[PDB]
Formats: C-alpha cells, sequence, structure tokens
C-alpha cells in the first residue's frame, strides 16, 4: 500500500499540491495507456479531416463535430462514478477490516494454556498455528499475491504453514468445496482435549479462546464472501459504458474544426485540446479509483501487502505463544509511586501541544444568583 | 454469481474494458428485450412521420419534436436512480450478510459434545441437522431457486434434511405461521438434554452452543424479514415512472426532423440516433441494476447461489461433527520449533512481493538534540 | 405492508413495467388527490387567462408566465429530496430492526427453566409473557394499529396479555411515565426467584436469559425513541416548501400562452401539459415515499403488520414454552448415516441450479514450473 | 423535542401540508429574523438605485445586476448543503442513541443484589444512584439545560444526586479533568464488596451487572466525545460562507431594474422578487437545519428533554431497586392455559388491521408433478 | 481540537454568522497563502495583458478567454469532492472512535484485583500500566504530536510510562516489526498470574478483564490500520488535479477583458473578480476540510490533543486503580429514602425546561365506545 500519511500530516501550503509529483501508486501510472491511446486516436481522426476529407465531407463533419458536442453531457457520468466508487471504496474498507489478526487470540493462548514443558510448548504453538494456517488458507484463495507464493498445497507444507501430519489430514478429508474452514474446527478439537488434559485449569477460559477463535473464524468468511460475491457485473458495465461513450464523444465533438468556416465556438485553432484531456484525466482517474480498488487483494502498489500481513503474523504468534509465555518484565515499583498526579514532562519541540483540560461546554456559562436558586 | 474477481486483479490497460465482453450477467442479455421494443417503436414513429403525416401535419409533429427535446430532463433522473439503487446495493449486500454459515456452531459442537460412541455420533449429527433444518427452512421460504428443489415438506424428507419423526412432529405443532422458528427450539431443547445427560461437561459449554445458535437464529430472521418487508412499492414506482417518462419522452423529442426545414440542430439526418441509444443503455441498465439485486435469491445469473450454500453447508457439518470429532492431526514440533524469528521463503515469482514493515508515519520525523530533550 | 418480492425475483421483460399496474400502496392512491387539486388550480387559471383577462391584462400574465418558467429549479428540489428521503428510508429500516422478536429468548425459555409439572408449566408460560407484555406495551404506545386494537389497559387484561394481578400491580406502582419498562424487571426478579427455587440449576444459564431479555429491552427503548425523537420539523417543512413552492410556480410558469402571440416556446397550444404532470407525479411521489415511510407504525398498507406480529408473537411463545418443552422427535440415524458425502437429489426444475463449488479467484492461476520453487 | 409522529401516522391529502402551520421549533421562528434583514437590505439597495444614484450611475448599476444574476450559482451551494446536513443529522442520531438508559442496569440490579432488609435496600439504591450519578454529571458538562439545573456540585447535593459524603470523597480525588468517571469505578468497588458481602451469590452475576455498568460508560464517554470533538469549524465555515455569498450575490443580481431600459428578463417590474424570498427560505432553513441539530443538548424546542431524561431516569430506577425488588404479582394461570392457538379479539374499529400470515414469497409458484420429481 | 459547541448551542440570530469570526482552525489561515498566490497569478497576468500584449495579441487572448470561460464546469468538481470529503470525514470520526480509552479496563482492575498491601498496589498499577503502555507505543506511531514528546524508546522511560526492565525486556524481544503488541500479551500473562496467585478470587474475574483488554487492543489495531491503510492516493491526486485545473482555467476565463471591444458579459471592468475569488473560498474551503482531517493525528489546531489524552488517560487510571480500590463514600440513606416519588427541585433560570413526559404518539387518538368494543 502506497503510505502518504506523514506528508499529509499537516493542512500546509500546497500539501495536497505535492502529492501530484508522486509516480507508484499514482493516478499518472494508471491511465498513461488510455491517454496516450486516446491521442493517438483524435490526432488520427483530426489528421483525417484535414487532409483525406473533401470540402463537402468536411461541411458534413463540421455539423457531426457541432452535434456530438452539444450531447456531452457529464453531470449523469459524476453521478454514476460517484454512487459507485463510494460503494467501491466502502467496500475495500470492510474487505481490509474483515482481515484476520491473531492478536487477541495470541495474548489469550500465551496466558490460559499451561505448562514450560514441551508438551506445554509445543501445544501452544499448534494451537496458535492452526489459526495462522486458516488465516493464510483463506488468503491463498482471495489473493493473487499470496498464491504465487503458495501455489500448491506442498508449498504450505514447505514453508511451515502446515506439517506433514496435517498435510495428509487435509487430504484425507478432501471435499469439493474450499477447505479454509479445517483449522477452525482441529482447534476447536485441541482446545478441548488440552481441557480435559488439564492444561487449560477452567472452561470458562476455554470459552474465552473459542469465541476469539471464532471471530477469526466469522472474518474469513467475510474475506471469502468478498472474494466471491463481487461488486455485480452490470453496475461496473454500466460505468464503464457511460464513461467510454463520453470519451468516444468527445473524440468527435472536441474536435477543432477550420477556423475558416468561423463555426461559434470554433473561432480559435488550437493543436491540442487542454480542456479535453483535463476532464478525460479527471474521469478517467476517477474511474481508475475503483477499478484499483475494486479487487484490492491483486499485487498493485496500492493493494494490501498480504504476504507481509501473513509473515508478520506468524512470526509475532509464535513468538507471543512460546518465548513470552510466563516470562514477564520485573514488577518494580513506578517512577510515580508515591505521586498523587502524575505529569510527565514535555520535550522543548513538544511544548507548545500542552492543552488545558477540556471541562464541558457548559463551564463557561455564567448565571446570577437569583438564577442558581432553587425554586419550591 | 457471476465472479470476476480474477479478472479485475490489477488495474491494466482496459481492465474494465474488458468486462464489456461478458455475456452472463451482463447488461446486455438484460435489457436486448427492452432496447428492441425502443428500437421499434422509435422506427415506427419516424415512418409514420415521413409518410403518413401531411405537410401540416408534419409541420405540427416538427414543432412537438422541438417542444419533447427541450424538455428532457435528466440530472433529476440520475439524481433519483442513484439514490434508489445505493439503497438496493446497501441492502442486497445486507441479505447477503444475513445468509446463515453454521461455521462457527459446527466448530462447537465437534468439540464440545462428547462421545465416540454412537449415541454421542447421533447427538452431534442431530444436533448439527438441526441448525441446517432451520436455514434450509427460512431458505425455501425466501428463495424461489430452493423452493423449486424442495416444493413440499415431503420433499425435505427425501432430501435427508428432515427425518419422518421430525416432518410428523412439525406437523403436529402446525400453527398458521412460518414454520421456520421450530429447529432452534428443538436445538435448545436437546443440548439441554444433553447436559443433563453428561454429554457437556460444563454449562458454560452450553451456553456458548446456544449463542452461536441464536445468532443464527437472528441471521434467519433478518432474512425473513428481508423477503417480507420488501422496498417500498412507491419508491420502486416512481424511479420507474421517471425513467419510462423520460424515454416516452425521448421517442418523440429525439426524433430526427426533415433537414429541408433546416431547424436549428436538425440540420444532418442520421437514420439511427447513436446518443439517444447510449442514453438508454446507461439510463435502463442504471435501472436494471437496481431490478436485479432487488431480490438477490431468485434464480437470475448474478442472484445468490443458494442451493449450492445448502448443499454445502450440509457436508461440511455432517463432516466436522462426525469424522472430525476428536480425530487431530499428529502434533509434532514445527519446523521453526527452533528459530526464534520464522522467516518462510519466497518464490521466484513472489519474490517482489517481500516489503519492509511499516513502523509508523512518525518514524522517520528527524528532530535535533536540543528538540529532543525534556524541559522541566 | 405490500410484499412484491415474488414478483420482482427475476429481471425479466419489463419486470418492474408490471409493478406499474399495483394500486394498493402505491403512489397512484397517495397522490390522486393532490393531482385532482392541481389540476382544478391549473384549469382555473388557464380559463380565467383565456376569458376574464383583457388583452392588457393578458399581456402582463404572459410577461409573467415567462418570468416563472425562467425560474423553475428543480437540480435544488431532487437534491433536497434525495438526501430526505434517504434518510426517512434508513430510519424505517432501523425502525424495523428494532422491533422485538421473543424467539431467541424463547428458546432459551424453553429449554433452562425446568419441571414438566404445572408449576413448571406456569412458571415459563408467563416468563415468556412478560416479555410478549413489555413487547405489546411499547407497541400501543408507538403504532396507532395496535392502539385501537388496545385503547385501554383493561383490553389488554381481556385479551390475555395482562392477568388482573398484573393489572393490579402495574396501577399500584403509577409514575408519571411510559410503563413499558416494567415487564422487563417483573422478568429479571421472577428468573432470579426461579433460579432460586431451582427451577434453574446453574446461574450460567440465569445470565444467558437476562442478556436475551436486555437485548429486547434495548429493542424496546429503541422503538420509543424513534416514535418521541422524530425527523427533525423544520427539514420536513424544508422539504415541502420546496416541493410545494415548485408546483405553485408551475401553476402559472408551464401555463400555455395564446399562440396568437408567438412567444419562444408556447408556438402550439395543447389543452394538457403532459411534461408538468409527469415531473408532478415524479416529484410529488418521490415526496409520498417519505411521508408514507416517515410513521411506519400507521395503518397505512405499506405500514408494518404489528397486530399481526403481536399475535404471532404470543401464539409461537406460548407454544415454544409450554407444548415443545422437552418432547423432541425421536433421534433416529440420518439418511446420510454411513455416506461420506451427502448429495441430496435435485429435482428436475431444478437441475440447472447446481453449480460447481468456487475455489477463490486464484484457482485459475498458472505458473511456471520456475516460477513455483522457492528462493533462498 | 417537537413531536409530530401522530400527525403524520397516515399518508393522507396534503399530510407535510398541515406541518406548515406549526410555530413552535418550525423553520419559521428559525429564519424570521434574517427573512427581515434580507428585506431591509433589499428594499434599501433598491431605493437607493431608483432615487440617488443618477443616470450614468443607474446604467452601471444595472450592468451589475446583470452581472451578478448570471454568476448565481447554487447547484454548488445544493450539493456542499446536502453533504453537510446529511453529516450534522446524522451526528445528531448518534448523540441521542448514545443517551445512557439505566434500564439494563437497574433490571439485575433489581433482580441478583439481595436482601429485604434496610442494609441490602441501602446498597440497591446507592448502587443505582452510582450510575445516575455519572449520568448526570456527565450531561451537566454535555447539555447547557441541565447545567443552568445544577449551576455547582453543591446543586447535585441539594437535588439529592450526591450524598454529602460523596461530594467530599468527590473533592478529596480532584483533578485538573472531567471528574464524569468516578462513580463508575466507586459502582465497581461496591458491586465487589457486594459480592465478598454475601448480598450476591454467584459472581457470573456481578460479571453481568459489570458489564451493563462499562456500557453506559461507554455511552458517557461518547457524549463527552461528541460534546468535546465537534463538526470541524472550517466545514461550517465553508457553507456559511457559501450561503452568505449567494444572498449578498442575490441583493443586487436579483434587483428588478427600470422597466423602461427593457432589460431581457426585467421586462415587468414587481415590487417583490417571489422566487428569491423562495430560494431564500428553502436554502436558509436547510442551513438552520444543520444550525439547530448541530448541538442537541442546548435549550432549544427541538433540542433533547434531558432535564426530563434525568428526572425520569432517578424516578424509575429508584423505583425498581427499591419497591419492586422481589415484589411480583400473584402467577396465575393464563386465559390461554388449556387452548393450543391463543386467538386474542379484535376491536371494531381494528378489524381491518387483521391479515393472513406471510409464508414467504416462494409460497404462490406453482410446479407441475414432473417439475416436482427428484432426478437421479 | 478547535471547539464551539458552546457558541452554537442556541439556533439564534446568525449563530452560524459570528463563526466566520473565528481565526486558529478556521478556512482563514488554512487557504490564505493559496488565496495569495492565485491573487499574484491573476493580476500578473492581467497586468501582462494590458500592457505587454499587442492589438493582435490582445484579441488572441480575448478569444481564449471567453474559450475557457464556457469550458469552466464545476456541478462535477462540486460532486467529486463531495464524496470526498463526506469519505475523508466518516473516516475521521472512525479514528477518534477507535481511540483506546482505559475507563472501562481501569474500573475492572480497580474492582477485581485484591489486596491493600503492596503486593496488590504494585500489581494494580502495572496491569493498568500496562495497559497505559500499549495506548502510548500506537499512539507515537501514529501521531506526529506524541512522537515530538517521544522521540525514542528512552523518553518512555524518562516519562514513567516503562520501567527500565520492561525497556530492557522490549528490547529482546526485538522483531522488526511495529512492537504494540507486546504489552498486551505482558497484560494477559500477568492477570493469569495474578488469577493463579489468587489476587483474582474467581476466574469469570480473569476473562471479564481480558475482555475489556482485547477491546482496546482491537482499537489500537484499527488506530494502526487507519494510520497504514491511507485513503488511496489516486483519489486524492484526482481530487486536486479536478480544483486546481479548475482554478488555473479561472486564471484565464474570469479575466475581464478590455471593455473597448465590448465583448458579451465584460461590458464593465472592475479591478477585482469577486465571484472567482468567492469561488476559491467555497472550492479551496472545501478541499481544505478533507486536507485538515486526512490525518486527525498531526499536530493541527483541530487535530485531537493525543498529548492531553495520554496524560489524561495515565492520570485517571493511577488514580483509580491505586487511591479509589475499595475506598467508598460512607454509604447513607438517600435525600428520597423514603418518597416515592422523586421530584428533585428545578432552579429559576431552568423552570421553563420543565415538560410533562411522551406517553407516546397514540395517547392523543379518542375512539367511540362502540368503536373501543371487542368482536367475537
Amino acid at each position: 500500500t502506497i503510505t502518504y500519511t506523514s506528508q499529509v500530516a499537516n493542512a500546509r501550503l500546497g500539501s495536497f499540491s505535492r502529492l501530484l509529483l508522486c509516480w507508484r501508486g499514482s493516478i499518472y501510472k494508471l491511465l498513461y495507456g488510455e491517454f496516450l491511446i486516446f491521442l493517438l486516436c483524435y490526432y488520427i481522426i483530426r489528421f483525417i479531416y484535414r487532409l483525406a476529407l473533401t470540402e463537402e465531407q468536411q461541411l458534413m463533419f463540421e455539423k457531426l463535430t457541432l452535434y456530438c458536442d452539444s450531447y456531452i453531457q457529464l453531470i449523469p457520468i459524476s453521478f454514476v462514478l460517484g454512487f459507485y466508487v463510494t460503494l467501491v471504496v466502502t467496500r475495500w474498507w470492510n474487505q481490509y477490516e474483515n482481515l484476520p489478526w491473531p492478536d487477541r487470540l495470541m495474548s489469550l493462548v500465551s496466558g490460559f494454556v499451561e505448562g514450560k514443558d514441551e508438551q506445554g510448548r509445543l501445544l501452544r504453538r499448534t494451537l496458535i498455528r492452526y489459526a495462522n494456517l486458516g488465516n493464510v488458507l483463506i488468503l491463498r484463495s482471495v489473493s493473487t499475491a499470496v498464491y504465487k507464493r503458495f501455489p500448491s498445497a506442498q508449498h504450505l507444507v514447505q514453508a511451515g504453514f502446515m506439517t506433514p501430519a496435517e498435510h495428509k489430514q487435509l487430504e484425507k478429508l478432501s471435499l469439493p468445496h474450499n477447505m479454509f474452514w479445517v483449522p477452525w474446527v482441529w482447534f476447536a478439537n485441541l482446545s478441548m482435549k488440552a481441557w480435559l488434559g488439564g492444561r487449560i485449569r477452567d472452561p470458562i477460559l476455554l470459552q474465552s479462546l473459542l469465541n476469539e477463535m471464532n471471530t477469526l473464524r466469522t472474518q474469513c468468511g467475510h474475506l471469502y464472501a468478498y472474494d466471491w460475491i463481487s461488486i455485480p457485473l452490470v453496475y461496473t458495465q454500466v460505468v464503464t459504458v457511460a464513461v467510454y461513450s463520453f470519451f468516444l464523444t468527445c473524440l468527435v465533438g472536441r474536435q477543432f474544426l477550420n477556423p475558416a468556416k468561423a463555426y461559434p465556438g470554433h473561432e480559435l485553432d488550437l493543436v491540442v485540446p487542454v480542456f479535453t484531456f483535463l476532464q478525460f484525466f479527471f474521469y478517467v482517474g476517477w474511474l481508475k479509483v475503483a477499478e484499483q480498488l475494486i479487487n484490492p487483494f491483486g499485487e498493485d502498489d496500492d493493494d494490501f501487502e498480504t504476504n507481509w500481513i501473513v509473515d508478520r503474523n506468524l512470526q509475532v504468534s509464535l513468538l507471543a505463544v512460546d518465548e513470552m509465555h510466563q516470562d514477564l518484565p520485573r514488577m518494580e515499583p513506578d517512577m510515580y509511586w508515591n505521586k498523587p498526579e502524575p505529569q510527565p514532562p514535555y520535550t522543548a519541540a513538544s511544548a507548545q501541544f500542552r492543552r488545558a483540560s477540556f471541562m464541558g461546554s457548559t463551564f463557561n456559562i455564567s448565571l446570577n444568583k437569583e438564577e442558581m436558586e432553587f425554586q419550591p
């Protein structure tokens, strides 16, 4: 993902203006090809009109150029694009929110499941690795960036996400459906067995682990649903038909006619129509926003770093459930042990950030003494 | 459902342009009939004006064509369609989200309910089959694709969703309402009996099963509500009246008059009005989006595959609660058993997907030493 | 509520076109009176201009007709109506979602509360009847369709929702507020007493019952809030002022002047202005959508069937907690008892609905062998 | 709050038309002053142009009037107002939803905390009074209607919301922040002490009370956040600049020039410009909607009745936790004790409200016998 | 944050008009620089046209000015800005809601964890300080206002948020990722150890503490996600391109030509174009709204006071868990101890705020006696 949050931290002189100089993930890279095709078509038509067309043919073309320009509607094209792009952006953010993070589950698994011995170490590692396996199984089906990393289930075995025994078990259970739901059932069975084995003292704790596990299951199901149930094809087709019909119309209607005839609005001849290219950039970039955001799991530049997400999740989970289990910093009295009102200091650069506490909007209301007395 | 997610993975040269070549679930199949009716009416009126109308009649028709075109409003028609289609799409996605998936319930039922013997096997299978029966009972009432598969309750018995004893019990309880709520009460009673029978050791576990059961109940209730409380008929009628009045106006106002009279804007005569057909395609396809999405449980091409959902749910549920119960892969140390920092390898195709971790937008801010010192 | 879901199941030839033939709950019944008033005013003004006005008066009227038409703005009127109607529809759906259904509570009450004897039967019936009483108490205050059925609290006693002892107790507790909150406190006290009496074995179960009870309490509170805090009166007044000012302007500006003067745009005289009536139908029907949906608990035709909801709720609750308690269908092995992969059959009409399972958007990506190898 | 729900129950002949006769909370009272200022300025400018300006000055003014009118843009002003007013209304409804109601907490406190003796009575009363104190502490900081009732913390002591011991304790804990968070910590400590004292038998019940307590804490925090983090000042300034610039332009551009010069569109002179006042009413009322709704806790007429909310909450809480604790209506068999299907009667006025149950949209689908047979 | 809630409490005469006099956080400070640049460019072009351009050059410039003005589109620019600014504002409010407040956690920690001795004091303080440390760790990565206060992890040690032992432990666990997730795992381990140590009597209480802890974890994860996954760069670039292209067009098209040529619309020459500056203020301020709100954690004036939030959180948490633990106000009978209906008095200023209780919209419906009788 292209992150520019640091650049737009402050609303300064042209803070968004500086963003026009970015290339990666920009509108520039998305539509240079379409812009070049538009230029080629426009200049080909212009040269044909200038040279090949005879006087009567030029007159007929002139009438068409006049007719096409009047039709050029775009309050409707803005309407359709705005409702669509809003839909696409909302779905894109929901897709990101439904990404499963094992941080709530890994904390619980680190805490509840007991045993410093090798058995407890193995139990905790496998319990968190089942969640990671479910996440990677859904991601390699939803994203083309993770599929290229794990083309087949043997690649998951080679990468350490799946042990060979789990691979054999998953093959034995094979059904004509996506198998991303198996690890959650494995986790439920293993945690139940752990509770029966004494590793989890009180069942309330087992219920807590399952709830943080089924929340991950729901998030993965939402990812699968967003992958499967795409934005309706008819709506995308309507939007692209509108945009491309607009610009095919502009190919003729925005043509600069012969100044000799002196048609209204064509008095001056310029070699390039700046506004049509500017309208092209604006409208086609608006379409490209939805085009890039419609599938955020691809391998574009503004698409999510799903590979990094997978790697992080595995690393932090295996660290928390194994080395951080019952290894805590020495508990010592704070700096503010006997200070009733902790006031951490401010750096010189951050001195101005000190503000008085907001006590509510009614703090500054002034009343007379007669106004403040109670009535019977 | 028409899935094109793989095609639009990357914002490439005309990625949406390639979607205009699709037929199934497209705008093409939805509105070819209306387009043909529009063509027939337009050419009939054109031929009548050319031939049947006399000179005074042609003059009166010309005035009408001029008058109708000026009225042709569409910033309002775009407004009404955009607010409606947004409503329809939001309701469509909510309807999909309210589809019940037994994956959270089946994991719990596989884990908690104990017994490898035939009694436990039967208990788990019936507990999950009650949830599947509730789901199919609501779906055959909400969707015309599942009703054609189970026209009567005897078809549910023949398909294995309902045992004959359950069919008799459901007939005995008959009330003048939809009976989709019976299986949830059956599930509650059966799980309570199982807890009294020792199959579920600690009640906390019974509470967990009921919560995952009542969430499914709420989802099914939302499906029934969306089926019953449709989008208001007045709002749909207003939208279709707007669109069809627009195009009935365009039938006359967009007519190409006699070039001999040389009216303003009718200097050149073309046999086909490309813009009116393009506006027809755009606006009628915008209407068809809402028309197709208003009832997503039909048997269109972009409607949900409810039959496949039912079949999957039954298969995966009966697999998880029966064969996967207390059958777990052999627990063995991982590939990363003694590696502090797991770093799974990258394929050659996926090498570029490796990214540095994002440490926050303030990581790159630089400060002087005097700026970094604390103040008293 | 007017349900047309079956009619719009398939996007067929004019599926919305067939909805224009409906009368009940339609735009036709909503605005025929306003349309007739508009016709009467328009023709009265037309006759006055034709006859009563003298030549100078007719000239002054002509100038006014010309002036009024130019002002006729409606991109703004569409804007205001669209933002409002969206607000009204969102609130309408939220109001429906906040309707309380005792299905989650009745399942729990049927399961947890024990005793086949008359004492347990009475306890379960009263526990669910308290929830039904709370629901009807909020509904008779929020809806004018249920108030006409229970005008006074004695009608609730006569209808069986309230026993005379409960009526006396509710009268004794009388406060100058709506008393819809009493049954929830009664339910809490009664369930606590039942747990102390041994009818509910383990408190976890009592906590489950209370949570499903307080969710109903929150839903009823939301209904009361939606009834009390209406859409701001200023916003409704602004919308209606806009619409009615528009059409009062159209009463003069859209008048067909004398063709003899040959004003621009008034060359041809027609007795009826079709577009003004079409704009009237569109805009006034758009207003009527919000007008009908602003209070969905009235007794219109598209308003919710609150009386039916109350009756159903009572019937299904009293059935589930009394006859269905610990009465379960005989537990027998399924049709798929030894079939590893259940495949329910398909009817001849539903054969085409069989689809292959979606395995994810990356299933069809093809890679070379060199692309699939891991890198060091 | 101005409640007109009863008036708009039915979509009848001019149901919204009758709302134009309301004064309190109307657009009439909100903008009469601005309308009078606009009238005064418009007539002052008109008189200056008629009298003070000489012939050349009048000609220059005429040119300006012509120039200003053309600029008069308002599709943009509608756009900005619509996006803003939608934001303001959404925030207003969220602010109302975040109002804390102790009804869920008071039911639990009435049920769980045991003891008919004076100790239990005092314990329950103080437990619910802590929640009421937290609610009033946040409300007197968020609303200017409650601050005028409790200007100082001594007023809370005098009104019974705070005992003198609690006032002393709150003063002793004083920090330079809003102290609305203290009562929740007091409640947690007191409920923990009650559980240690035997008043709450099983901790599950203590967890239930705390959850209903922390939900209230979250709602109060949201109220404080909505008070503190207002809608951005820049966005409000942009909207008001747009509206007021529009109407300052209309002060000159909409001026009725001398008919003697016979400018286009100024042929007829009227003393009052009805459309400009109508556009003024529409646009300024649209702005006043957001202006009134931006702070719903003031003391306007459509602002929330926070004082009544506080009084109700205290009354119902102290009633439920004290007199209604373990005082239940006599449990007796229902009217429907032996009736399998309860059918409550209908009044004569409500007879038409009886409807047949909706069995789903697929109930009426008809199939042939060959269509209904299963296929191998 | 700029708080003006007190100023807009009442919809009074020009309540928003008074907001135009504010400077801090206003549109004035945001766009004075861009306005000055626009003025300089406009006057430079005007002087060049007046002086440097010759008669033929002036004629060509005049034609360009005429051509540019006609293109000046802005219904589209309003559309794009409105959809964007709505997106930015929604994300801004979600970012604020995801701010973690330890108030729910600190109440639980104060209540449940037992021990007045130094061991319990230390345990409670460290448990709440872990949550505060997680919050500050995410905030110093998400906000540039907190990073300037804690440039390095040693600053957290010096400020008391992190003890040296925790700093050493965090360094030992170092991974190439953001380490904001460590304190939650530390909290889980420490609370588990406390439960094993007897400080937390019943595990249900441990489950409650973890749930309030993982909710904070989810909120911090959402903050990190909002920081990392910014609004797509292509969409921001499209919006700024639209706005700046509009105003570059206005630099020429809105130029006041020579009145001597007497072009249509340029009859009168004014030195300043008021409308272009007014359109500049409106559109650029609309853009500046999103520009300021895109990163609400900067150190602007309307950005959140994250430093104050951090300081408050630490102070109130350390106060509640340490001094307020098992220190409760003396429990005494209320003022309303024997009053059945508490009626707190009203001040003289607040007398008018007394309102009658709303009993529902159907309270005032009147029915005849025949209407009120039940039917068989």
